[PDB]
């Protein structure tokens, strides 16, 4: 049954029905038994996307209601509707956070998956957070904090600098900084020592993934640029 | 009230929320009064993105299926998807097609509204002889045809050759007649007539909509080009 499930859920994916994808992968999820990699991978990409829609959503109407300031009438109507697309925003962010704590953390058996589901665990508070109202956001920022330092703690011991997940830990653990804490000196820190730490230890990149290793690098240093100012000019050899 | 609704129809567009967008004019459509040409267009646009999305992974799932030919347990995969979406686009095609029949062609006062809402028709009986399964496919088919004829006839004695509406009329109608009854020589005979109807008559355009007449006619053209097998090479200046 769980094979029929993940077939279905990569038949969504193609057609791009990205509900019925995270349909079948909860289901696939609440068979109690551990994801493999391709599992926690669908899971993952269905309810990115299940997610992303209404974060995009929410995006395109906060920027309305802004600029509608001085205008009630329209910005009432701004405000509801973005209030209506929070709603559904918690809803799947809760059920996320629910299939996390109830199934993948502690099914986790190898280092690797622990720091997937923690990572993922600190994304989806973080999306909580960036929709959160003053009192609940506190207790909401800091469960996203704890569970982005529990996996930066595993992986720091457990995986190599240049590891793909390693690297999307600091990625995102950054950005929440960045974000959410509004501390760019932190933020820029933390994404600065993984990227010169993984520049370090090339030598420890698998054929299996040092495209995606090297990808989430140039996100780093991208941010960097955006966050510090660099850049603007082209660039002529020189040395170091 | 309809103002509220058409207002929120316009934040759900921007935030390309389109069952929400469909469900607001539906609800101004329910309410009895003609529609303005802007209620109208948001109408339009709403329910071509809803059928469209379900039209699009039809069309994902469908080549999945027949690549998977001799591929039994894929196969079957595919094709139960394909059924499920069928029933979506089914409903939204039904809701769509009540719409036309208890409101929108009956108050429709002007030509130029009765050729919109009779073009409509044949579109969405068109999508439904798309995925029609042969014994009911004949009285589906009569439908479209029935409805866009209508319109052809209507929009022939009240409308400019180069009116966007009657342009986009013999559009879709001869895609009717290449698709539906795979007649590829009426469906040429449609586009051309409609477009050397229209170069003929270019100085009856109007700034209002000469910018969306001229588009259509390099659409008409554009599938007598794909249909007729024309071009290929480079041309150089020669008289007509």
């Amino acid at each position: 049954d769980k094979n029929e499930l993940v077939q279905k859920a990569k038949l969504a994916e193609q057609a791009e029905r990205y509900d019925d994808m995270a349909a079948c992968m909860k289901s696939v999820t609440e068979q109690g038994a551990e994801l493999s990699n391709e599992e926690r991978n669908l899971l993952s990409v269905a309810y990115k996307n299940v997610v992303g829609a209404r974060r995009s959503a929410w995006r395109v109407v906060s920027s309305i209601e802004q600029k509608t300031e001085g205008a009630e009438k329209k910005q009432q109507m701004a405000r509801e509707y973005r209030e209506k697309i929070e709603t559904e925003l918690r809803d799947i962010c809760n059920d996320v956070l629910s299939l996390l704590e109830k199934f993948l953390i502690p099914n986790a058996s190898q280092a690797e998956s622990k720091v997937f589901y923690l990572k993922m665990k600190g994304d989806y508070y973080r999306y909580l957070a960036e929709v959160a109202a003053g009192d609940d956001k506190k207790g909401i920022v800091d469960q996203s904090q704890q569970a982005y330092q529990e996996a930066f703690e595993i992986s720091a011991a457990a995986m190599q600098p240049t590891h793909p997940i390693r690297l999307g830990l600091a990625l995102n653990f950054s950005v929440f900084y960045y974000e959410i804490l509004n501390s760019p000196e932190k933020a820029c820190s933390l994404a600065k020592t993984a990227f010169d730490e993984a520049i370090a230890e090339l030598d420890t990149l698998s054929e299996e993934s040092y495209k995606d290793s090297t990808l989430i690098m140039q996100l780093l240093r991208d941010n960097l640029t955006l966050w510090t100012g660099s850049g603007g000019s082209r660039h002529s050899s020189y040395p170091a």
